[PDB]
């Protein structure tokens, strides 16, 4: 039974925590920020020009829900999964994790458009490699920040 | 006819940009991030505490559309709203804007949670402060980018 797919794992810095030593939120989309340029670095897309690495993704919208703060120090990896793509878009999903504590910190839904240079179809090769990606997932446990919409307790 | 809340201006710097010297989707997160906690300032929430400018809120969740890139060297300034409050929650709209542009680059939707030192009520006096910014709001554009949820194009 094959583990999750980690894509970033980093310790979190002085720099992106408020004077209580907590991350501040921009951090954690930030640390998933990352960890979507090392996804297209696996997948290899743009791989030989300025658009590898992220780079010819636009971040078209995102939700983010945090269900934990993270303190100075600790160290944390981001699980991602692929929800759907299309012929230039990617629907994906992170998670945020640290050793010891089973449950989500912070998980963020977000679509990404592949961008010419005014957008871009995927190739063969990328599509080849998202399916690839995707048929790992049996495995995964399910993406349950999804559809999420904001509101005030009654 | 008084114009918008404008909670935080700032030039978009080398390091927040990507190779293509776009603006990387977290960093529009964090020009709201420091607009929330100016927000905080200007009406003195737990100002003589630690948790001055913002360091007593949690973001509890935050949805951000992208709708325009933005340029190194670009100057942007952040327009804020008040949508609702209750004993312990903030639900905000921040709108990122640019001269001689007449529509939002990117726009966010977010809850807050005002956290002991675990939560805490708001004073009295905060309940004021914001009801007083609350009733500035009767000329604002209304938030265009609420209750939104991602999915691909059929």
């Amino acid at each position: 039974g094959m583990p999750a797919l980690i894509t970033y794992r980093t310790t979190v810095q002085e720099d992106w925590v408020d004077y209580n030593g907590h991350l501040r939120d921009a951090f954690y989309l930030l640390i998933f920020s990352y960890a979507t340029d090392a996804l297209m670095d696996r997948i290899g897309l743009d791989a030989d020009s300025r658009g590898q690495s992220g780079n010819s993704l636009f971040t078209l919208e995102a939700h983010i829900n945090y269900l934990h703060e993270v303190k100075l120090g600790t160290e944390v990896w981001v699980q991602t999964q692929i929800l759907g793509f299309d012929r230039k878009r990617l629907h994906v999903y992170h998670s945020l994790h640290r050793a010891g504590f089973d449950e989500v910190l912070a998980a963020s839904e977000q679509m990404l458009l592949h961008v010419d240079l005014q957008s871009a179809p995927f190739g063969h090769t990328t599509v080849c490699r998202l399916n690839h990606l995707v048929e790992q997932q049996e495995g995964a446990q399910a993406p349950q920040y999804m559809g999420r919409t904001i509101k005030l307790p009654a």
